[PDB]
């Protein structure tokens, strides 16, 4: 069995191995990549995302998220507080302002000591969620906009042609920016690619024991867990990696640089903090292999953790079951 202790796997592709995005991940499944949950990918140094990143100042981040905690400092939940519209300028001066701006430090391991002895005393705002992409059109390699979308992996895969859509969106961070525990809709891979600025830091679970840091959570959080059966698909708990270590829970960790790819892989359950200003793209894609972890994957139907228009065709023909109860979750 390849990498039996589930450690995070970094990969450097050639040229030649950049351009079947299919192919590379199968290749590093072969390798036992996706038994950490998440891989790193550098590309080669022939290639680039766009020519420059002097032209983006202009986008607009119309509902900014200020992101308020609640608890102690390793096992607390956070909330989004919509904000005024702002432009990628606007929002990176304020990052860079008194209030917000990174501390000094001294390397990632005393910034991550900094981000969770802190968090909870500040509430920063994270720009996310927004619907676009910064890859040249012609980029050719691992161009996340140009990707097999998952609604056609599925007909492929099962034969039946379903209704959605697939597109990648942007995230504007800063420090202290928090993206808390959770797995993809529908234990769907991610691809996360680092445009500029500051690094993001990840933490991740093995799929094989993603049940073990759901029942810790539901300890963590009881009264969360009485109200959904499914409450880390709210995308608001999170806790330390002390806290995991003194609670056996198997993790990893890893920090993503500007110009480096994240893949997540089903079921990886992931947590992470951003370092300073920076901007991400990500999307969520599928191979062969995910279509047996989506017949399984848990569901929300509380109300709460409502998603986009495409989640509807997926669980109607994977989990036909499960679908009515779904569907009232979403209206
Ligand atoms: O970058 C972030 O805030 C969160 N990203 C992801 O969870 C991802 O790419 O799967
Ligand atoms: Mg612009
Ligand atoms: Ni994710
Ligand atoms: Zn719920």
């Amino acid at each position: 069995a390849q990498n039996p202790n589930c450690n995070i796997m970094i990969f450097h592709p050639t040229k030649e191995e950049f351009n079947d995005f299919d192919k590379y991940i199968a290749y590093m499944e072969s390798q036992g990549a996706h038994r950490a949950g998440l891989a790193k990918i550098i590309p080669p140094k022939e290639w680039k995302a766009r020519e420059t990143y002097d032209n983006i100042s202009e986008i607009l981040i119309a509902t900014p998220l200020q992101q308020v905690a609640s608890g102690r400092a390793g096992v607390f939940t956070q909330y989004h507080k919509k904000k005024k519209a702002m432009t990628v300028g606007e929002y990176r001066h304020l990052a860079n302002s008194k209030k917000y701006q990174t501390p000094p430090h001294q390397n990632f391991e005393d910034l991550e000591r900094k981000y969770w002895k802190n968090r909870i005393y500040n509430s920063p705002i994270y720009g996310a969620d927004i619907s676009g992409s910064l890859f040249d059109e012609n980029t050719k390699q691992w161009n996340l906009g140009h990707l097999g979308t998952i609604q056609d992996l599925l007909e492929k895969e099962c034969g039946v042609v379903i209704e959605g859509v697939n597109t990648p969106y942007l995230y504007f961070g800063m420090w202290k920016t928090t993206f808390a525990w959770h797995t993809e809709d529908m234990d769907l891979y991610s691809i996360n690619y680092l445009h500029l600025g500051e690094p993001k830091t990840w933490y991740v679970v093995p799929p094989e024991h993603g049940q073990r840091l759901e029942r810790l959570a539901r300890e963590l959080f009881p009264g969360s867990s009485r109200g959904c059966g499914a409450f880390l698909r709210h995308k608001v708990a999170l806790i330390s990696p002390t806290v995991l270590k003194e609670n056996g829970i198997p993790f990893n960790r890893i920090t993503q640089e500007a110009g480096e790819f994240m893949v997540t892989f089903p079921y990886g359950y992931h947590a992470g903090f951003n370092h300073g200003f920076n901007c991400a793209e990500a999307i969520n894609f599928a191979t062969p292999r995910w279509i047996d972890y989506g017949k399984m994957a848990s569901q929300c139907s509380c109300g709460e953790a409502r998603v986009t228009f495409s989640m509807d065709a997926f669980v109607r023909i994977l989990q036909p079951e499960r679908y009515d109860l779904w569907k009232r979750g979403q209206d």
